[PDB]
């Protein structure tokens, strides 16, 4: 009968919630970087320009790295509707932290919050997505499609209405309309996940068994004394600039696909898992490309574009527009296209390649106008189209190909997102006005030879 586009109602509910969550966190991620130069220019953030990137990149990183803990917490400990709730909660008081009446002093508050707060809701609302549909419901696809929509749906208006509030009521007023929007969605998660949602998933579904529980407590005991006595060793070596604690954190996110690497070859499905490490590098080198839309972009969108006319943080909403103006087309290609449909590495390494071209757009501007003056906003425009063009072939058949090349591994691919990132805590600080041309025109052309390599290599993983 009465359904929410032919699915069950209560995906109205998880919907709306990952809407606002998403919503609160672009709207921060579109005016965070501008906060920062902001308060660099006052006095009060002691750091380069260079740092501040740096921060948003490895700020990515960690949210990204949290992602993947969040559904053992949840399976296993706290429950996956108490895991939303609560991550909801935190991310909500990480905004608010950036709404009170403070400086530089707060965002490491906010940045903790949200890393722990996204960690425990953004892995649980997609499972809680999940226990709407039985095993054999065809709607499935279709659900997460439309889940899927909302959480770009939250992404496209959020720079737009944060970004606007950000310049007629300033930075503090913006942040609280973050924080805001994550109360609406703890309202609807609230009131309207009671009426749809199992009881089950008030608990933990695999809760940890009396012998489980030591282990676990060692295991993590044992990763924090480890991690804590390297900090102390890096404070009495003096490597305890801001600068050396992004490269940790950096070496940890890369450190943990490589020892997964290691493991796995180690311990003669041998050829799969070695087969996966041209597709894992693509991945990662995407991501960063990708995830540098909202640190190298914002930069060129304040920096070198004529924008005087509207808040310059709106280039963010461009990401999710294409990616919704896309998703119809490539739902249609991938079906229509019966004969010879291009396989899942294929796909990686032109997907590669598109991201590699958005950049290699990016130089010429500066190439033909020098980079002095500004430009229109239509290379950025061409920019994001590129690469968005890129994910819609990367993305869809991600954790796809890595499944069919367990549990583990898995997760690598949802870590590459991540690696990417961390890669961009070190790449970002490179990009500046003289190195402008350089910058896109390397790792442009970069991406695209290691796209045309991976093509010459697209018949043999095939086959594994
Ligand atoms: C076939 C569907 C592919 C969709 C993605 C295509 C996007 C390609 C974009 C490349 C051209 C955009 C850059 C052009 C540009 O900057 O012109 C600036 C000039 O108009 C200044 O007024
Ligand atoms: C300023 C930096 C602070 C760092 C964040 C400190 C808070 C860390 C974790 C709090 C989240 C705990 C969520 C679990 C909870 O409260 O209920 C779970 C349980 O009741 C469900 O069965
Ligand atoms: C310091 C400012 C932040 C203080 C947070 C106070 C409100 C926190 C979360 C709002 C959640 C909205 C859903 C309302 C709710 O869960 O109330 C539950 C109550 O009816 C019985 O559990
Ligand atoms: C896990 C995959 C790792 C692959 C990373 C590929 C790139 C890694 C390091 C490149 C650093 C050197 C870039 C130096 C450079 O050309 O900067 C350009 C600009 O600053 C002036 O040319
Ligand atoms: C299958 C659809 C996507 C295919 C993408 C086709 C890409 C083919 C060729 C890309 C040309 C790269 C140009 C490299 C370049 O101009 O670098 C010059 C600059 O680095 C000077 O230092
Ligand atoms: C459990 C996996 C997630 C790991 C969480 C640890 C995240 C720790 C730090 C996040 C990165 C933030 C570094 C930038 C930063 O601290 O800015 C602070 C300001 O510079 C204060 O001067
Ligand atoms: C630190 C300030 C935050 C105060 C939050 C309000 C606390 C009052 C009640 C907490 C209710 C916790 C409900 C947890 C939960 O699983 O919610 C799920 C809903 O049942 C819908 O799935
Ligand atoms: C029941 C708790 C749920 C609260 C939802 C989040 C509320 C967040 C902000 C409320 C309004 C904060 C206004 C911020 C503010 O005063 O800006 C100060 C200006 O900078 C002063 O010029
Ligand atoms: C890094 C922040 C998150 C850290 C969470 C890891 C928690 C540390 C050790 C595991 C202890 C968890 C509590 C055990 C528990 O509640 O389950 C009890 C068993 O189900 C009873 O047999
Ligand atoms: C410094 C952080 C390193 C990790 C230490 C975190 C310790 C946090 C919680 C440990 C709680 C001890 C586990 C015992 C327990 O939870 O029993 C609960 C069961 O449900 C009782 O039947
Ligand atoms: C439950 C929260 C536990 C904290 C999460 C663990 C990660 C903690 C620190 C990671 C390193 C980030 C330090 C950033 C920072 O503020 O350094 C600034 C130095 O004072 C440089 O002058
Ligand atoms: C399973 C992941 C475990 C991997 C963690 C291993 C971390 C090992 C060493 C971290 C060394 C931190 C680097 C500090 C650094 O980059 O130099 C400091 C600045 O460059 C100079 O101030
Ligand atoms: C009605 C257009 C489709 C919906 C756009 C949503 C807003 C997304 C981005 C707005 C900021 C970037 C657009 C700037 C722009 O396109 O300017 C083009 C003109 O040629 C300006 O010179
Ligand atoms: C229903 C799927 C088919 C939809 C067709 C999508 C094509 C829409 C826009 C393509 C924009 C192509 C940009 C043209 C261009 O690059 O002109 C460059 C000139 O040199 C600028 O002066
Ligand atoms: C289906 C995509 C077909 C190919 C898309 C276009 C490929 C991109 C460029 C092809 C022409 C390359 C010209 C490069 C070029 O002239 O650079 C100028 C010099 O580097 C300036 O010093
Ligand atoms: C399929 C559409 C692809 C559209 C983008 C194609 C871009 C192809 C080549 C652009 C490379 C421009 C590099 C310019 C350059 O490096 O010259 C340096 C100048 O002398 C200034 O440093
Ligand atoms: C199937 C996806 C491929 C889409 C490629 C369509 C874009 C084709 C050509 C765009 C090349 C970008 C360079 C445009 C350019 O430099 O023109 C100069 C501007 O007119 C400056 O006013
Ligand atoms: C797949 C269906 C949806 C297709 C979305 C079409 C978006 C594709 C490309 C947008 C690139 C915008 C560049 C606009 C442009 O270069 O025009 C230049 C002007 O003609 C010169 O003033």
């Amino acid at each position: 009968g009465k359904t929410f586009f032919g699915q069950p109602l209560g995906l109205s509910t998880l919907f709306m919630t990952e809407m606002w969550e998403r919503f609160s966190y672009y709207g921060m991620r579109a005016i965070l970087l501008y906060y920062m130069w902001f308060l660099i220019s006052t006095g009060d953030l002691h750091i380069t320009r260079a740092t501040a990137a740096s921060i948003m990149a490895i700020y990515a990183s960690m949210v990204y790295l949290s992602g993947t803990i969040g559904g053992f917490v949840a399976d296993r400990i706290i429950g996956a509707r108490p895991a939303v709730f609560w991550g909801g909660v935190l991310i909500m008081l990480g905004h608010i932290v950036l709404a009170l009446p403070f400086g530089a002093s707060a965002l490491f508050g906010s940045i903790i919050l949200i890393i722990i707060g996204t960690g425990f809701l953004k892995p649980n609302v997609s499972t809680l997505v999940g226990t709407l549909y039985d095993e054999h419901d065809r709607r499935r696809d279709a659900g997460f499609s439309i889940f899927v929509f909302g959480i770009n749906l939250g992404a496209f208006i959020a720079p737009l209405i944060v970004g606007a509030a950000q310049e007629a009521a300033g930075y503090h007023v913006a942040f609280s309309l973050a924080a805001i929007g994550m109360f609406i969605g703890l309202l609807v998660y609230y009131f309207g996940g009671k009426k749809t949602l199992d009881p089950h998933y008030l608990r933990p579904t695999d809760p940890l068994a009396p012998e489980e529980v030591k282990p676990l407590l060692v295991k993590v005991s044992l990763a924090v004394a480890g991690f804590i006595a390297i900090i102390v060793v890096m404070n009495l070596v003096g490597w305890n600039s801001l600068p050396a604690y992004i490269n940790l954190l950096t070496i940890v996110a890369i450190a943990i696909p490589v020892f997964y690497f290691a493991w796995m070859i180690s311990s003669t499905e041998h050829l799969r898992v070695v087969s996966y490490i041209p597709l894992f590098i693509a991945a990662v080198l995407f991501w960063a490309i990708e995830e540098q839309g909202s640190v190298v972009l914002a930069t060129f969108a304040a920096e070198r574009v004529d924008s005087s006319w509207f808040p310059v943080s709106w280039f963010q909403s461009l990401n999710p527009l294409f990616i919704m103006l896309y998703t119809p087309f490539f739902a249609w290609l991938w079906t229509a296209w019966k004969k010879n449909q291009p396989s899942s590495p294929t796909k990686f390494a032109v997907g590669l390649m598109f991201a590699g071209l958005s950049f290699l757009l990016m130089a010429i501007p500066g190439a033909l106008y020098g980079t002095s003056g500004k430009v229109s906003p239509l290379w950025l425009v061409g920019s994001w189209a590129l690469v968005i063009l890129g994910e819609m072939l990367i993305s869809p058949v991600g954790l796809s190909v890595t499944t069919k090349l367990n549990s583990q591994m898995m997760s690598m691919w949802f870590l590459s997102s991540s690696v990417g990132s961390a890669l961009n805590a070190q790449l970002v600080t490179l990009y500046n006005a003289k190195s402008e041309v350089a910058y896109f025109s390397y790792f442009g052309l970069g991406s695209v030879v290691l796209g045309i390599v991976l093509v010459f290599l697209s018949k043999r993983i095939q086959g594994l």
